[PDB]
């Protein structure tokens, strides 16, 4: 692992504070700007998406990306939460009321055993089955959440082939000819710190590189600085042109 | 089906002739500029990647988008084929040489099965068993292809729901917070008219639409029209901005 404290300034730039976290996939090796923050865990929220799904599809409460959930009717303060979705686009706009039932369809034992199989942060799933989340005990790192996706990535989750295979497509967030990202934001209100999150890796022909950040976000103002700085500390490694 | 010739002006302001199909999933209906060229059947080239691709990794020719097809050591005549590849990269640089092993090992009675499994075009693969699809006697039309994409979209090929995953992974091109393209192109040119192909589909939120273009290309620097081109379509069509 190498400390390159000059991605400060990115997160200066934009009066902000952070961590960004890369993982060079083919030469074994992590860099990061706060060695420290790197290794402190928060709460996952909506990055908590990922394996939220890959045990819903695993269990078979989702078939697969295409089934249809329907609005429960509800009226909620993002507009995009109040119509029927996918697992395409559940992720994509990170509703979070489609994982809840989710998450209380797959129940506290499973839930605790896949978490367990995972090695997903903490492993705590203390507080609301259908929250924790977002306000109980599970605590993740960012570097800790590169682990998760190296395996993801490589299929050696314990889930089925299948069940990575839907998630890691429902995480295409981003693709050209030069990179695909596959990725999931997060934004931690419900406890302190308030954090945003963006975690996923960048595809190229002839590698991987794994990334894992969160920021301070006292407001969701600057939730686009997570991509943004992301972006500019991928573009100074000449990750990304 | 639905004749618009108003896309021929796309096809005028380039002076280039071709064809553009659509098919709107949702609402079961086609769009064509041209419908009697819609049907005209043609030598796939490299559009016969994604069926290729599927067969392979069906019987285990392919074992997975990892999987290194070591460069034979033969300087040719394109540099990006002049390297090691895999799936994803075999399939976006068009590496003919690596879909020329694959058909081989194939076998040319397991792939005349598979083709009538498909309902591939006119199903024939006359000529030689590693070069029928550039220069031998199988011919497919623009609405052939979006009837053999529209099965691959919705897993219903007869091979495994796998190959057919991997090889919608392989065919991703293009992604925003928009749409998602997974399409193929092919330039055939060793039989007259020489035309260039892109087929695949636009992925929405709420919809899939798919498309099969095709064109006369007397010379390979106009290969940029077939995706200018189809944009074109897509954005008067108001499918994507």
């Amino acid at each position: 692992w190498q400390e390159n404290k000059s991605w400060n300034a990115h997160f200066t730039e934009h009066k902000s504070q952070g961590v960004v976290v890369l993982w060079n996939e083919n030469k074994q090796q992590g860099f990061t700007n706060n060695l420290k923050r790197a290794n402190q865990a928060f709460l996952p929220a909506g990055t908590f998406k990922i394996p939220n799904s890959l045990i819903a599809l695993d269990l078979g409460v989702v078939k697969d990306e295409h089934q249809v959930f329907k609005w429960d009717g509800q009226t909620r303060d993002i507009a995009t939460w109040n119509r029927d979705h996918n697992l395409i686009t559940a992720m994509k706009y990170s509703v979070v009321p489609v994982y809840q039932e989710f998450a209380r369809q797959i129940g506290e034992a499973r839930m605790s055993k896949m978490l367990h199989a995972f090695d997903y942060g903490n492993e705590d799933i203390s507080g609301n089955v259908d929250s924790f989340w977002l306000d109980g005990g599970i605590r993740i790192s960012a570097t800790e959440q590169i682990s998760f996706l190296r395996k993801l990535y490589h299929n050696k989750l314990h889930v089925s082939e299948r069940s990575q295979r839907i998630v890691k497509q429902a995480m295409l967030t981003e693709a050209n000819g030069d990179y695909i990202i596959r990725a999931k934001t997060g934004y931690s209100t419900r406890i302190e710190p308030k954090i945003g999150w963006w975690v996923g890796w960048v595809e190229l022909d002839d590698n991987v590189w794994f990334f894992a950040m969160n920021m301070d976000m006292p407001t969701s103002d600057g939730l686009g600085l997570r991509q943004a700085i992301t972006k500019e500390v991928l573009k100074q490694e000449k990750i990304i042109p």
